[PDB]
């Protein structure tokens, strides 16, 4: 323990170790901190609002759609799946943190103590032209998530021995910056993720730019600080062609992250 000097579980290697996410990452503190849609004019809400807007553009407006979408790094969050749910018959959510899976499974069964995503669901519904309502939307997403699996991006087999068909798309929101301690592992993880993709399948990555850390209240966690070029290069190296690539200037509040914006991209496997 370093008390804010360095991120938790990082004094030895410099990067927050994987095991720190099984112990100190409290998903309910994370949800309450980063995904409260109460004040819609907060720097966090603006990030989430742009994530959804981009997810809406990829999944409802563009052509990213198919049988299987593997979500890598789901965290305790389901916002990243609201738009994809309209485009994929089956979604698979994955994450390293058991507590994250724990909170995910509470929402998948609509338990009362589960985090309330209803204000977030409504905004997406608006983006989708209000063809549905809040409750109908959640049920559709809940019906499409067929598996809740362990995940490890540092393994050649990221979803373990679990046999899945090749997915049409792979989606990772705010995962690789926290998971990959360096660029070679970042590049390698992107290569392992491709082992789950149909040839010519889509890869969708939205993460922070130039972020050495991010805050969960007083708990600091390591993030890999990446420029657009470092991202673009690691992706192309992993066996991908970048179809489009966006970079935004909006950043998290000074109390929450030192990132210099966010990036979003769609890439296909060669
Ligand atoms: C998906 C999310 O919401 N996560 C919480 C945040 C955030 C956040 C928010 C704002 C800015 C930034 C930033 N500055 O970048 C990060 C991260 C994820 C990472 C994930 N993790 C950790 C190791 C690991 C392995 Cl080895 N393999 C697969 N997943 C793994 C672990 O489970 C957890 O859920």
């Amino acid at each position: 323990h370093s008390s804010g000097l360095v991120p938790r579980g990082s004094m030895e290697s410099g990067f927050t170790s994987k095991d720190t996410y099984l112990s100190h990452f409290n998903p309910r503190d994370y949800l309450e901190k980063y995904y409260k849609f109460g004040s819609r004019h907060s720097a966090e809400s603006q990030i989430l609002k742009h994530l959804l807007k981009n997810l809406f553009k990829i999944f409802c407006l563009d052509g990213v759609k198919g049988d299987l979408l593997i979500d890598i790094g789901s965290g305790p969050t389901i916002y990243q799946l609201l738009s994809a749910c309209e485009s994929f018959k089956e979604i698979v959510v994955t994450d390293y943190s058991d507590q994250n899976l724990q909170e995910l499974e509470k929402w998948l069964k609509a338990a009362p103590a589960a985090f309330d995503w209803s204000p977030v669901v409504t905004y997406v519904c608006d983006l989708e032209g209000n063809r549905v309502k809040g409750p109908e939307k959640e049920e559709k997403l809940r019906q499409a998530v067929k598996q809740v699996l362990k995940c490890d991006v540092t393994q050649s087999q990221p979803l373990g021995a679990v046999p899945l068909p090749p997915a049409d798309c792979v989606l990772s929101t705010l995962c690789l910056d926290a998971a990959c301690p360096d660029l070679p592992t970042y590049c390698r993880a992107l290569r392992n993720l491709g082992s789950l993709l149909k040839p010519g399948g889509f890869l969708v990555i939205m993460d922070a730019l130039k972020s050495s850390y991010y805050m969960i209240g007083e708990q600091k966690f390591s993030s890999l600080p990446l420029g657009r070029e470092a991202v673009e290069a690691a992706v192309k190296e992993a066996g991908y062609t970048i179809e489009w690539f966006e970079v935004i200037s909006q950043s998290y509040s000074s109390t929450m992250a030192n990132n210099e914006g966010l990036f979003s991209l769609v890439a296909r496997k060669l």
